[PDB]
């Protein structure tokens, strides 16, 4: 197991978001979703010109898997995947510009729900989740796992769990006043009101 240290600007993101007082919480998914369809974009557009990148799996697609008993949420999704480079590297982002472009847009007046916008959404997660564990595989890496419960710091492990073919999965440990996120209802209503758009399937698990 490594651990790291996040740069301090998105450590300062980290703190922003879990501190600032901002009802409008539920734009996590929103950004979780997005991030997955850009992703399964990626591997998409590959595929067009070499189709054995789809041989770790056909299938492109995004499910929602709530739990109740472990109170997580796992957003799963079969895109392109990340190295273990891209997960040190703040999930793929240039998270370092992005946060400072979103700091500047908040004393402007933006608000969090814009986050999205910089490039730096996955950090969402942490409006209702009090760890988030990132598994990961890319036709071209192993199966890792990165992990915070922010604080300054993040791991990164070979993954030993269920092996995935290819893509992504976010598992939100979700605070103990936000298992609302947990609710087919909810969730439901959430998807309806942001995702309309995205360009795949995705599928609300049930209990
Ligand atoms: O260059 C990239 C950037 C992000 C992702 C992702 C990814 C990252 C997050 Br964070 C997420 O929530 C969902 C994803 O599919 N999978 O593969 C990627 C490759």
């Amino acid at each position: 197991v490594e651990t790291f240290a996040f740069q301090a600007e998105i450590a300062q993101l980290m703190s922003l978001i879990i501190n600032t007082f901002y009802s409008n919480k539920e734009i996590f998914l929103r950004e979780l979703i997005s991030n997955s369809s850009d992703a399964l974009d990626k591997i998409r557009y590959e595929s067009l010109t070499d189709p054995s990148k789809l041989d770790s799996g056909k299938e492109l697609h995004i499910n929602l898997i709530p739990n109740k008993q472990d109170r997580t949420l796992t957003i799963v999704d079969t895109g392109i995947g990340m190295t273990k480079a891209d997960l040190i590297n703040n999930l793929g982002t240039i998270a370092k510009s992005g946060t400072k472009a979103f700091m500047e847009a908040l004393q402007a007046g933006a608000d969090i729900s814009m986050i999205g916008q910089f490039g730096v959404g996955f950090y969402s997660a942490y409006l209702v989740a009090e760890k988030v564990t990132v598994i990961t595989k890319h036709n071209d890496d192993e199966q890792y796992a990165w992990e915070s419960s922010a604080g300054g710091s993040f791991t990164v492990r070979t993954d030993t769990g269920e092996p995935m073919g290819r893509g992504t999965k976010v598992i939100l440990h979700l605070k103990e006043d936000q298992t609302e996120y947990l609710e087919e209802r909810r969730i439901k209503e959430i998807v309806k009101k942001h995702s309309q758009f995205i360009g795949y399937p995705i599928t609300l698990f049930v209990e």
